[PDB]
């Protein structure tokens, strides 16, 4: 059998679940019955975005023709009612995170169904060679990991109570390629370890082929700073994004080091085109701050570990720090956590 640890195993288990993808899927209110995950295409996608990239930009007859479009290349069913029609830079921005969320599934799917039956190998290590990472296992006992259950500890935002965080598995990784593409931003100043949250679906394509910027044709809507890879300091804001439920309470979260340079300081949502030249990344300003006085430095990196206090800024449309990259190399993945979402309720 796979000599992988059993954590390790769960893991490749967890990120390769059909059930998870379907499960997805259906609370997009997408209908399998017509499409079911066999059915999705990597152009059925493609080509549904650029149906959303001319509505975005329509903007009254022909608007009926693309939601037409659109909901034929991707079937919904609420049943009844109707699909709602793509009129407005909210209904086309939640359709194109749906979207991205799609490709991601596609992309963890067809990893699965691809491979040799060459069966000398246990399926979990097919699977694991895959994913083109490797993976291991961090002792609970460490101190490494200490820092690391401590960082989710102190950066839970007073605000964000709806839940609470434990860390079952730390696990270290190493994308394949992923330092050499790195090493040119190692130069860099300012390099710090986020978080980086997203759905579990989602694993298999951020492992497989790192956390990529949106492509040629998307809305910004929901972009307070535009296409790129946005981290967080405070571990509950990207918690949020792992869209885990009380029915399922666990989730996948990253942990990367990030070359932010000279950081383009913003209070206010602001698309930008382009950085001004000598900045590298820009962060949104929050009232609450993580303390600088618990900051600790790593191997060259930050870690603002720092429980959350106030900064003196006024005013802001966030709560809370926002750090945005435009180039993917300047992300290098360190630490995976498989997490535990204890709901209030
Ligand atoms: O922890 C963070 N979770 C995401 C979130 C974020 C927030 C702030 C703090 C941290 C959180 C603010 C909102 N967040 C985001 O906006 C995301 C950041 C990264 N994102 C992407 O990198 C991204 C990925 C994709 C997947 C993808 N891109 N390009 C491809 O060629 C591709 C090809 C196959 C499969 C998937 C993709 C598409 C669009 C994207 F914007 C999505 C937007």
């Amino acid at each position: 059998k796979s000599k992988l640890p059993k954590p390790v195993q769960d893991l490749i288990k967890m990120i390769f679940d059909v059930e998870s993808m379907k499960k997805a899927m259906v609370e997009y209110e997408i209908d399998l019955q017509k499409m079911p995950l066999g059915k999705l295409s990597k152009r059925q996608i493609q080509a549904a975005y650029s149906i959303l990239s001319e509505v975005q930009q329509a903007v009254d007859s022909q608007i009926l023709d693309l939601s037409n479009r659109f909901y034929t290349l991707i079937p919904h069913d609420f049943g009844m009612k109707k699909p709602p029609l793509l009129n407005n830079a909210d209904s086309v921005q939640a359709k194109a995170e749906m979207l991205d969320n799609l490709l991601d599934i596609e992309v963890a799917y067809s990893l699965l169904r691809g491979g040799s039956d060459d069966s000398s190998k246990d399926p979990i290590d097919v699977n694991y060679e895959k994913l083109k990472t490797d993976i291991k296992v961090v002792d609970r006992d460490s101190e490494e990991a200490e820092i690391i259950r401590k960082y989710v500890k102190n950066t839970h935002a007073t605000t964000h109570n709806a839940y609470d965080l434990e860390v079952i598995d730390i696990f270290k990784i190493e994308r394949e390629g992923e330092c050499q593409r790195y090493k040119p931003f190692k130069q860099l100043h300012n390099r710090r370890l986020l978080w980086h949250g997203s759905r579990t679906t989602n694993f298999a394509g951020i492992l497989s082929q790192g956390l990529r910027i949106a492509p040629p044709e998307a809305p910004v809507t929901g972009y307070m700073f535009g296409k790129g890879i946005y981290f967080a300091d405070m571990v509950s804001k990207s918690a949020n994004y792992c869209h885990t439920s009380q029915g399922d309470p666990i989730g996948l979260i990253l942990l990367g080091e990030v070359a932010l340079g000279n950081m383009y300081e913003l209070k206010h949502a602001s698309h930008i085109s382009k950085l001004p030249k000598g900045k590298h990344s820009v962060k949104g300003l929050g009232k609450t701050t993580p303390d600088p006085s618990a900051n600790i430095s790593l191997d060259g990196v930050d870690v603002p570990l720092g429980t959350g206090i106030s900064s003196g800024v006024n005013d802001t449309s966030l709560l809370y720090n926002e750090y945005i990259v435009y180039d993917i190399a300047q992300v290098n993945l360190k630490y995976l956590l498989k997490l535990k979402f204890n709901f209030k309720t």
